RNA sequence: GUUGGUUCUAUUUCUAGGACCUGAUUAAUAGGGACGGUCGGGGGCAUCAGUAUUCAAUUGUC
C-alpha cells in the first residue's frame, strides 16, 4: 500500500527519500520488503540511479533467498548497465575507504575469535 | 564437532565468508585394584620389663 502511494506521489525529493528509505532498509522481512521496494521502484534508471547503491551489494536459505532477490534485481539497459559499472566502482572505492581506517587504526585474536566460536 | 589475510556496516562502535598453525554392551552374591574405620600370640628390626635359674661378691648362724 505504501508503494502504491509511492507511485501515486516534492516529487523527486520522495522519490529520493523512498531510494534512501530502501537503501536504509537494505531480518528476512525487511530483507523481502527491500526487495519489493526495489521492485515498486523497477524513467529506468535517471530515478534509480540513488537506489542500487545496496541491491547491487548483495549480488542461509534467507541468503539463498536473497540471492534470488539480487538475481531478480539483476533481470529487472546501456544506463542502466553503465550507472551499475559505476556504482560497483563506488563501492570498491568504499572498499578501499574502509580498507584504509582499518590501516591506520592498526581485534587481533577476536578477528579469529568468531571464526573459532562458529565452528 | 592452536596463526595470518578477504569484503559488509550505519549512526570508532560493530560486523560476513577460506586456508593453515583425538572412538562407542551389562557391571555377576566371577575377579583383581583403590579408599575408610579397623582387627589379629601374623611377620622383621630396634627398645623396655619381669621374677626365676646359674655365677660372683658382702654378710649371718652351726
Amino acid at each position: 500500500n505504501i508503494s502504491i502511494l509511492w507511485k501515486e506521489q516534492t516529487g523527486e525529493d520522495l522519490k529520493y527519500t523512498t531510494a534512501i528509505d530502501y537503501m536504509v532498509t537494505r531480518g528476512i522481512i525487511r530483507s523481502d520488503e527491500h526487495r519489493m521496494d526495489s521492485f515498486m521502484s523497477k524513467a529506468l534508471l535517471v530515478q534509480v540511479l540513488d537506489e542500487d547503491e545496496v541491491i547491487a551489494e548483495g549480488e542461509y536459505l534467507e541468503t539463498y533467498y536473497s540471492r534470488a532477490v539480487d538475481e531478480e534485481q539483476e533481470e529487472l539497459l546501456e544506463d542502466k548497465l553503465q550507472v551499475s559499472d559505476f556504482t560497483k566502482i563506488y563501492t570498491a572505492v568504499k572498499q578501499t575507504v574502509l580498507e584504509r581506517r582499518k590501516e591506520r587504526r592498526s581485534a587481533d585474536k577476536k578477528l579469529r575469535k568468531h571464526a573459532r566460536s562458529r565452528e
